[PDB]
């Protein structure tokens, strides 16, 4: 007799990471650089939920 | 007797991830730059859920 | 006896991942570059859910 | 006795993902270049669902 | 006899995480660099709710 | 100027296993029994190497 | 200039397994059962190297 | 300017496992059951080296 | 200037593991019964190095 | 200038262990039952290294 049961919303899980040996080598002049989003969830009622964003200008 | 029942929006599950020896150079000058994005959920009920988005200018 | 069961709004499961010795070099001038989009889902009830964009102006 | 069930909507399960030695050098000028999209779903209930989308220009 | 029950709104659990031998250089001028985002939820009622940004003027 | 170099004897790599709702019902009497057998190497100098073997008697 | 580099004997790697909603009933009796084998190596240099093996009896 | 370089015997690396509802029901009567085997190596330079054996009797 | 370097013997590294609900029932009369077995290595330079075993009798 | 360098016997590193609601229910009579092996290795000169072993009976 369930009225709004086991919901889920915005959800992860289950998540195995591993990382021997990587070289990760990066340069930059005036821009805007993303790495490494690993396991992130959210919710947003109201609003942009943006995830890995990068505007070298406005 | 269920009423809205085991719902699930939006959801990530079950992911696993190997990564051994992976070079990864990058230059840039005045853009926008996104690798590296991995189990991400997200839930927006008002706006615009935008994922690994690069704008140079506006 | 059910009402609205077993739902499932935009699911990923049962991903799995390997990478060993990739190089990737990239190089860009005033652009927008992407890659790496691995296992992501969302919901979007009233908007522009995008994944993976690139303007390199506005 | 089942009403609405066992539904699926934007689903994808059931994936593997194997990259062992690849090259990959790009170059780019004022573009907008999108590789590596993976195992994404989405829901969009209002709105325009996009995915690996590029304009040089607007 | 359940009213809204083992609800979860915004959820991450069961993550593991290795790194053995990472080398990462960076270098940066005047830019906005972002790496190492691992295992973070959020809600946001009303507002944006964003994660791994950055903009490197206004 | 190599002698004897980037050799590989009994190698596996590169793997990637997914199983959602497998259902295995097994009844024995007497026997020998075996599933389940992934990702598995070995050498052997001097020897018999068995791999996945059932004898009900001797 | 080497002289036997970069050698590999019995090796094995890059391996991701994921499992969600396996049931496995077993029912035995004088008998000899094996599952669930999963990334394994081994090096004998004298001998023998069984993996997964199953005898009722000698 | 090597001698016996970079050698690896016996090895496992970069392994990721997930599991998460597994039902696992097991009955025995004078027999012998192996499960749940995970990520082994191991060296004998004079043996049998076994790995998930079962023998009812003897 | 290398005399039997970087050597790796009975080696594991780079494991990752989760188990969010699993049951596992069991029961036995005069058996041997073994699960759970992760994440082992070891050396053996003269003798049976064995990993999960079981004889019901001998 | 090195003479038996970085040298690795029977080891194990970089190891991550994750378990949440786990229900195990055991029941035996006159076994021998061996689960929760984890991270562990040995080494053996001169002598029979077992890792979960069972023997109902000698």
């Amino acid at each position: 007799l369930y009225v709004g049961s086991k919901t889920k919303e915005g959800v992860v899980h289950g998540v195995a990471t591993v990382a021997e040996k990587t070289k990760e080598q990066v340069t930059n002049v005036g821009g805007a650089v993303v790495t490494g989003v690993t396991a992130v969830a959210q919710k947003t009622v109201e609003g942009a939920g943006s995830i890995a964003a990068a505007t070298g200008f406005v």
